[PDB]
């Protein structure tokens, strides 16, 4: 049975939502939609309600809408954002135009915490442990997050953490200059010299952990090339083993122009840090992505001895991504999205 919907205009936008959602108040609007905070009378939760902007305006946009809904419906883990509800006011596929997504309302992010709070080593242990616990789950479904950074990590008053804002495939201008959008990205993808794989997310975790330990951005480059130079000064220029593996002619020709540099001593960079934290950073921030520690391996590192429990670090159900190689028309992506809206089953 379909709920009753009511309409209201908020900051020049029409919102048509089920009666269960009350006290709507605008909180932001990006290029993908607008967001209101609300009170959900069915669950008692404060929620974020996002109305997608132009979800089916082109093939690229229609596929992106389907991609986002499929991802959010799959994620069921304590350290990853999940979907509380999805709805449309349409009564049939023929009148289907608008999609609304509902999640738990998040307060502070990790940006707020590192700028404002004095963190003990125990705080860093617990925060990084939770990132890695969620990432083990994500990676076990063969998903790559692609955009891990402090503003995409929600944290509450009890220091409990959730991963947000999966990369749905950011423009070139958004990555240009002195911008946090690029400071956490792995070197092999910053100029697209290699195809994305899950090891890029571990590089991001290393950059985040360093910033929690020092209070400062690790690689705050003023552009792509300045940032690469900061990276290679810390971790060294590519050695013979890694050079043999480089398959990008653009990478090779530029890298060969730089004077060679050795890896620095991390104990002299991260002065005063727990030696076990330094050891883990050395295993994450490895230039050769084949040699980086994985999320599952990192959970067993001695730095996390007080939190690690191998019986409480779950993996995901399998996730079918075959749609990503499929070529369909706008109305076919739209019909697939409609089916996923109507089949949604809420959590307990
Ligand atoms: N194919 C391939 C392999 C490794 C890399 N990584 C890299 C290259 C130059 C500088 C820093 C990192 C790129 C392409
Ligand atoms: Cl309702
Ligand atoms: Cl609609
Ligand atoms: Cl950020
Ligand atoms: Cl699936
Ligand atoms: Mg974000």
């Amino acid at each position: 049975e379909r709920p009753t919907f009511y309409r209201q205009e908020l900051n020049k936008t029409i919102w048509e939502v089920p009666e269960r959602y009350q006290n709507l108040s605008p909180v932001g609007s990006g290029a993908y939609g607008s967001v209101c905070a609300a009170f959900d009378t069915k669950t008692g939760h404060r929620v974020a309600v996002k109305k997608l902007s132009r979800p089916f305006q082109s093939i690229i946009h229609a596929k992106r809408t389907y991609r986002e809904l499929r991802l959010l419906k799959h994620m069921k883990h304590e350290n990853v954002i999940g979907l509380l509800d999805v709805f449309t006011p349409a009564r049939s596929l023929e009148e289907f135009n608008d999609v609304y997504l509902v999640t738990h309302l998040m307060g502070a992010d990790l940006n707020n915490i590192v700028k404002c709070q004095k963190l003990t080593d125990d705080h860093v242990q617990f925060l990084i442990y939770q990132i890695l616990r969620g990432l083990k789950y994500i990676h076990s479904a063969d998903i790559i997050h692609r955009d891990l950074k402090p503003s995409n990590l929600a944290v509450n008053e009890d220091c409990e953490l959730k991963i947000l804002d999966f990369g749905l495939a950011h423009t070139d201008d958004e990555m240009t200059g002195y911008v946090a959008t690029r400071w956490y990205r792995a070197p092999e993808i910053m100029l697209n010299w290699m195809h994305y794989n899950q090891t890029v997310d571990i590089w991001s975790v290393g950059c985040i952990m360093a910033e929690l330990l020092t209070g400062r951005t690790l690689f705050p480059g003023t552009d792509h090339i300045d940032q690469l130079k900061l990276i290679l000064r810390l971790v060294g220029t590519p050695g013979a083993e890694l050079l043999k593996k480089i398959s990008s002619e653009s990478a090779r020709n530029y890298i060969q122009s730089l004077a060679q540099m050795p890896k620095m001593n991390f104990a002299n960079v991260f002065i005063g840090a727990n030696p076990l934290a330094v050891d883990l950073l050395e295993k994450m921030l490895v230039l050769d992505s084949d040699k980086r520690i994985t999320a599952a391996q990192a959970l067993a590192h001695a730095y996390f001895a007080q939190y690690h429990d191998p019986d409480d670090e779950p993996v995901a159900d399998p996730y079918d991504q075959s749609f990503e190689s499929r070529d369909l028309l706008i109305d076919e992506w739209k019909s697939l999205t409609y089916d996923e809206v109507i089949s949604f089953v809420p959590p307990p």
